[PDB]
């Protein structure tokens, strides 16, 4: 349940499969509270959710065979996280750009090392790619932004420390 | 409750506000599933959101200037589906250019004519601000995307139609 993925068809009939997977799951995070100490004494969620996305061509005749286009294929990609609760309160930067790397695996890269949650509790996070295109071909402000495909995390708990007024000073 | 806020500080010093406040309210919508009547579905009426952007000087910091027609950026409205009792279950285009208006209101405005959802329940919509700065100096994969507030809708109910053959084919 790490992954999912999406597929469209340009206008050259190229099938485009866009493939995204959490890497790095967030596991806990401390409930940063409000105030002005909120915004620079906070613990952000740890360890920093990690998105890999891959993009693949299918050719129109077998479609076992798929090529992996990411280094090839040219636009701007961002995504998006939101938080959802499984039963504002997301503050940092919400939004990645893409890195390309070649490890552990060749295609592009979203970290998110500077979100926190303000309230304890169970949440999952959302992660949602938007696709900005350069080339009017892999169609399928003069710029226009598409959403393409979500991704959904694993449930991370965010706990709340203790008060003890005299001991943490 | 149908507006939030936000307020940021540019590198020139100057106070920048966002303002969200929903126009139109989703109020019914007709599941569309994975019922011949496919006008039907989309989100009825088609929400609308509209933008102003204010700007405070840091000598007069209670005074207010709309700049929404000044402002020098592309801006992006994406709505995402949050169950109000918590494959994809919204459908269609989730992203809404900005709409430059002097009717009713001098402002930005957005619209989501083609927002659907696959199963009955009661709903809300989210919607996210995105904006893509041109400007350098207005500042706080060459290209970003920062995000700035949400506001939230009201609930809406989505339905389903039974099915009667030999009544309703």
């Amino acid at each position: 349940g790490n992954s999912n993925s999406v597929s469209r068809i340009t206008r050259e009939g190229k099938k485009i499969t866009y493939k995204l997977n959490i890497m790095q799951q967030p596991k806990r995070a401390r409930a940063c509270g409000q105030g002005s100490k909120s915004h620079t004494d906070r613990r952000p969620v740890d360890p920093p959710p990690v998105i890999e996305l891959n993009i693949f061509e299918s050719d129109p005749h077998d479609d076992s065979n798929k090529t992996d286009i990411t280094f090839v294929y040219n636009a701007n990609f961002f995504l998006f996280a939101t938080l959802e609760p499984e039963r504002p309160v997301l503050t940092g930067v919400p939004v990645a750009g893409v890195a390309y790397l070649d490890k552990p695996n060749r295609a592009g890269y979203f970290i998110f090392p500077d979100l926190s949650v303000r309230n304890e509790g169970s949440y999952r996070f959302s992660f949602h790619l938007f696709e900005q295109i350069k080339d009017p071909k892999d169609a399928t402000p003069q710029e226009f932004l598409e959403f393409r495909l979500e991704v959904i995390s694993n449930p991370f708990i965010v706990y709340s420390a203790k008060k003890f007024p005299g001991l943490t000073t």
